């Protein structure tokens, strides 16, 4: 059928420099094919498929710009207290380059017993030296949702640092136990993702109607629609959600389809852009290969993959402006006049200040519709 | 939609149309704590090029608040500085 392939093959089995034969030229096309198709492929050998067939750090891992890259360390693991940020790109582990390593082998690398330690180099873009980190793995708990009063506002502080399943039901239980809260910040920030069911869940508690999220492939049958169902409470009330470079998979689920429905108002930053779906499929005879099947789309049919979440209000981290410069002159000053969420972490929070200062403003908007 | 911008030195009319959008709830008031000017001064001439200004009156917002000696606390509290 291919010719074009055949005469390459003869080629280079004909002028290459060293005596090379067609099982590995045919295992190096296969590689080669799979590694221009897309970032998250790769091809298992009989050898290396048995070995695939048979606690941690808490970092979870992807790839882009063609290299393998922190999404974000899950909030209170083993890497988070190391020190490791999003974006860290991993040189390597251990004895082993990660230069040209699989997703899944650098994942199978990572956990393992717990109390054993692993040696990660990594590289950023602030220090010009690598970084050599000595982390012990432990086994993984994480409180996924604590849910905070914000002082001196009726607004509340909803944090969701990873989806797991039981997020849905830990928001539900603190939006009841707060039944005058009149507006939620949902801080989903550094939130790498997680389980499908629960962005699906999330969302469907402030969505009424409309398709929440989309997989879409090549053949039309496989494609899956996640409509709202008809039970969502929380319909009207202010909600303002807070994303960042970390926040991935569930985590852009969520943001875009309260973006898309025009339910909420996303706060910080761009996000990471993960929203692809692999599956592992049997080739040859004892061999499989792992390829993207699908793709995750937004209700407004915009992809989450290459393109991620852009908020509606951008705010880099930092500090919020000096609580006063000046010694300034008021009437109060002149001659014969006539007469849990502390401000101290809001005020180091920037972008926690400007998805505060969004309910302010959506609370009198909705407020002149009377 | 109208947001906006007072702060130190914000005084008097500024107040007014400050305080008028604020108590309507037509705008979002943004910035820092205004001067506080509460009064509304009327100058009548007496000399030929020379006038006389005096104190008239308290000027009240819409829901009846005075803004002497207080001045408009703002929907968003801000104080200046670079992004």
């Amino acid at each position: 059928m291919f010719s074009r392939f055949s005469n390459v093959v003869s080629e280079i089995e004909k002028k290459y420099v060293d005596k090379i034969s067609i099982s590995e030229i045919m295992t190096k096309a296969i590689e080669g094919l799979l590694s221009n198709l897309d970032a998250h492929s790769a091809y298992l050998n009989e050898k290396k498929f048995k070995e695939f067939q048979a606690g941690g750090l808490g970092i979870t891992v992807g790839m882009r710009d063609g290299v393998l890259t922190v999404i974000a360390p899950l909030e209170g693991t083993p890497a988070y207290k190391a020190g490791v940020k999003s974006g860290d790109n991993i040189l390597k582990i251990n004895n082993e380059s990660t230069l040209s390593m699989s997703i899944d082998d650098a994942i199978n690398l990572m956990r393992g017993k717990p109390k054993t330690p692993i040696q990660i180099t990594i590289v950023r873009k602030n220090e010009p030296k690598p970084l050599v980190f000595n982390i012990i793995r432990d086994i993984i708990k994480l409180p996924s949702v604590y849910v905070k009063k914000i002082k001196e506002t009726p607004y509340l502080y909803v944090r969701v640092s990873g989806f797991d399943k039981n997020v849905t039901k830990s928001v539900l239980e603190g939006l009841k136990a707060n039944p005058k809260a009149k507006g939620i910040v949902l801080d989903l920030r550094g939130n790498p993702g997680g389980l499908l069911n629960q962005a699906v869940g999330l969302s469907n508690l402030f969505i009424k109607e409309g398709v929440l999220v989309s997989q879409k492939g090549k053949n039309k049958e496989e494609s899956l629609e996640y409509k709202a169902n008809g039970r969502a409470p929380y319909t009207n009330l202010p909600i303002a959600v807070l994303v960042n470079g970390g926040s991935a998979s569930a985590s852009e689920i969520v943001a875009g389809a309260l973006q898309d429905h025009k339910r909420a108002v996303i706060i910080g930053e761009k996000t990471f852009g993960k929203g692809s779906v692999q599956m592992l499929l049997p080739v040859n005879k004892d061999e499989a290969i792992k390829i993207t099947t699908a793709r995750y789309y937004l209700p407004s049919g915009r992809t989450i993959q290459a393109k991620g979440i852009t908020p509606d209000i951008v705010i880099y981290p930092g500090k919020v402006p000096e609580n006063e410069n000046k010694f300034s002159l008021k009437e109060a000053d002149l001659k014969h006049h006539l007469e849990e969420v502390t401000p101290k972490m809001i005020n180091d929070d920037i972008q926690l200040k400007t998805a505060i200062d969004s309910l302010k403003t959506w609370s009198i908007v909705d407020e002149k519709m009377d």
